[PDB]
């Protein structure tokens, strides 16, 4: 009974996770939709958490991290990959409906198992190419079928799958490379990245888009709704991210990917019903064949020596 | 001197290969132009190529093969694989330009790599993955602004792919199986090949478009010209693919869809000079990434433990 009750202990973080992630997404875009800036809107969101953690760890709620220069520098690539997937998926939640945006980071297991093979000196079964040929007509079905299809809406998408897996790869190191510190809790990794991210990505979401005005492009929308809304997103963004890093700490680099995956079918399902996105049948089937591509793929790798 | 006299005669080879084929695309879009029948086109070819073969072995020219059931059942799937590709690939060619058509099938060296991996029990290096980056990119950018295209001549070329490897793998099977059999030349394997391949596609093509009348949708064309121009790329046809499997005969099946790529190179570039084919900035970028990125994708597969 403990192995299958520890098992449900973390099956309730991936639950929080996906739970987490699902206001988020809806709120997110509609901030969005009211306030298009998604450079300084993501950067928002970063601070917003940064701040969180700080508070928490003022207050003696969360331990403290014995942060070292050699903890420092194993984060900045964790936080280099958090800030361009982060500031990428924002730009094309920003450009095209989010259920298609979710649709294009449903191959990131992929991108998951190819850097950790290189990274692990793994090779892959020739099955696993045949696997690629549903992935790659799904998508592209998909996309040629979206009504709010847009180039950068879908390359910024593609481009945050390499960064996240990147950020996955590099966390999952210095989470084993400081497993002996207890006070680098599975949160504090992910506190002392969204600290960094948030320094990383103000720059360019100041020279991007400056200062935006508070003002709702949705007209009748109060500025005061305009901030709940952008206060809330911000919350619960950082909570989803703060759970799932709970989630990788217990699995490996791809089993987190096909866990975002299966959020992603989710979110997806959840989107379109909350606001009433066309989807055509072709649309339907070719993300369907895309993402069961995905899953055959991640079969193959695992069950193939 | 022995080995490298064998080198020459090969190259050799190669050479007429993408001589033969040259004169072949150009006067067989150029009658697909007047005379817009793929399948009974394609049909026609074969036809050609088994008549010529035969008159061969009855005037004594060539070497007759001893036909046994065994010989005959070996060479199903690879007249399988050579009726598909052909009918797909010639279907391609009346839909699109043939440039375009080439710049598809470019890929073919990554399905051979994959098809021989499969039949090999071989594994894949994770850097072979990073260059499909260019290869899915390139054709993208090169279908997205390719003016002539059309889904069903894009996916009936990417077809060819598969069933020319199809065609490659089994048929050196076949002659390695049958390399004591000293009557069963390189030629004669495709003289089999062709007369089997001619009467797999010869109900199908009277079944898609009957018998179609010969005349010229091209003003100033006689029915005599037209008759001509059929058997003109007719001969080059059956001449290509003869000589191409002279080089099979003596190389990897994957060396030799490389040797394909290259050859596309030599197509490309005549076929948009001879038919003054308009080619975007945009255009010859994504078509140059994916003939670049394949290139590079055998390199990591060759050079790679
Ligand atoms: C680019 C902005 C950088 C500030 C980020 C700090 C996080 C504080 C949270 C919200 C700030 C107010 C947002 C309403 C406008
Ligand atoms: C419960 C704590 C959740 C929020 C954490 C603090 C976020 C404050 C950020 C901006 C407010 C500044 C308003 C100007
Ligand atoms: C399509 C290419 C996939 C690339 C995936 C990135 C792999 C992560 C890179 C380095 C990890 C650092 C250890
Ligand atoms: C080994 C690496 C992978 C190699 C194998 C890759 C296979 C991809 C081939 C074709 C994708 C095209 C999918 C089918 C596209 C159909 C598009 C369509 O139906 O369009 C309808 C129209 O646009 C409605 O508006
Ligand atoms: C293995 C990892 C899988 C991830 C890689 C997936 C394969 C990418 C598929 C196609 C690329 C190009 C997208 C094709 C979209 C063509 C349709 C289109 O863009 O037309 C829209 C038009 O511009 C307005 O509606
Ligand atoms: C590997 C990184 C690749 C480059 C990253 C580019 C991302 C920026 C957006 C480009 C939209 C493309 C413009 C298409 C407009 C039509
Ligand atoms: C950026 C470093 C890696 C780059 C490698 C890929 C090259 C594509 C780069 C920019 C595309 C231009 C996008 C802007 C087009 C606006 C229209
Ligand atoms: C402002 C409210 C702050 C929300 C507090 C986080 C609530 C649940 C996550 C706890 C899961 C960690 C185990
Ligand atoms: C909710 C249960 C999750 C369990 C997960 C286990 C794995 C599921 C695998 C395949 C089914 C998913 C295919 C459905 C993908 C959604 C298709 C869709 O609705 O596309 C909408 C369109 O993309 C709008 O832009
Ligand atoms: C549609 C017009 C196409 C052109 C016409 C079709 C060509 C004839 C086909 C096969 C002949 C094979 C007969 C083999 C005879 C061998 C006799 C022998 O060698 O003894
Ligand atoms: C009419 C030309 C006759 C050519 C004879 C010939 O080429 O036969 C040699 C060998 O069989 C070729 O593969
Ligand atoms: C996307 C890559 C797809 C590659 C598909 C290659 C298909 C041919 C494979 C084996 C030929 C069969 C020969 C084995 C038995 C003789
Ligand atoms: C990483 C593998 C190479 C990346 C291949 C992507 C192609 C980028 C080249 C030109 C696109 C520029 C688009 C300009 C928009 C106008
Ligand atoms: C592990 C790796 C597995 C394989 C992963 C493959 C990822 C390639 C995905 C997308 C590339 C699409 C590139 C499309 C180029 C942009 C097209 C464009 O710029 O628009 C064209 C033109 O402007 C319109 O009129
Ligand atoms: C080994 C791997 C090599 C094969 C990898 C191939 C990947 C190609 C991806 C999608 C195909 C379609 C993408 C291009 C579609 C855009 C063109 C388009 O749809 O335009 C519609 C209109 O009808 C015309 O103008
Ligand atoms: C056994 C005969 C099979 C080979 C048939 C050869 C067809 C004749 C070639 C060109 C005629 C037209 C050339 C003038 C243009
Ligand atoms: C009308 C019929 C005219 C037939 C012309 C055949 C000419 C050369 C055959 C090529 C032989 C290639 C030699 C390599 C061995
Ligand atoms: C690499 C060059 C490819 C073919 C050379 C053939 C060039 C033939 C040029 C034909 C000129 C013309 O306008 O016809
Ligand atoms: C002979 C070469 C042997 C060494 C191989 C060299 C490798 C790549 C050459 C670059 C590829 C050639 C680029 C052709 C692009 C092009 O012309 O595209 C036109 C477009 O397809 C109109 O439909």
């Amino acid at each position: 009974s403990p192995t299958l009750v520890h098992t449900l202990k973390v099956g309730f973080y991936f639950f929080l996770w996906y739970f987490f992630n699902f206001i988020f997404n809806i709120a997110n875009k509609r901030t969005l939709n009211m306030w298009k800036y998604p450079w300084v809107l993501s950067t928002i969101q970063l601070g917003v958490g940064a701040l969180y953690c700080t508070f928490l760890w003022v207050l003696g709620l969360r331990t403290k991290p014995n942060v070292s220069k050699k903890l420092i520098k194993a984060l900045i690539w964790p936080s280099l990959g958090h800030t361009l997937g982060h500031a990428a998926t924002c730009m094309s939640f920003s450009l095209v409906a989010i259920s298609f945006t979710h649709v294009v980071k449903s191959a990131e297991p992929v991108f998951g198992a190819v850097g950790s093979a290189l990274v692990l000196g793994e090779f892959f079964h020739p099955l696993t190419y045949l696997t690629l040929v549903p992935i790659v007509s799904g998508v592209a079905l998909s996309a040629a079928t979206e009504l709010t299809f847009t180039w950068t809406g879908f390359i910024t998408a593609m481009i945050s799958n390499v960064a996240f897996v990147t950020r996955n790869i590099t966390s999952k190191f210095t989470m084993v490379d400081f497993k002996n510190e207890k006070t680098l809790i599975a949160q504090n990794t992910y506190a002392l990245i969204t600290i960094i991210s948030f320094f990383m990505e103000l720059p360019f979401a100041l020279l991007m888009e400056g200062f935006p005005p508070l003002v709702s492009a949705i007209a009748g929308v109060s500025k005061a709704k305009l901030f709940g809304s952008i206060m809330f997103c911000s919350l619960f963004y950082h909570l989803y991210n703060e759970v799932s890093y709970l989630c990788l700490d217990n699995v490996s680099p791809v089993s987190f990917s096909i866990g975002n995956t299966i959020k992603r079918v989710i979110i997806i399902f959840g989107s379109i019903l909350v606001f009433r996105t066309p989807v055509t049948r072709l649309n339907f089937i070719g993300s369907t064949i895309a993402i069961i591509g995905t899953m055959l793929y991640s079969l193959a790798k695992a069950k193939l020596p």
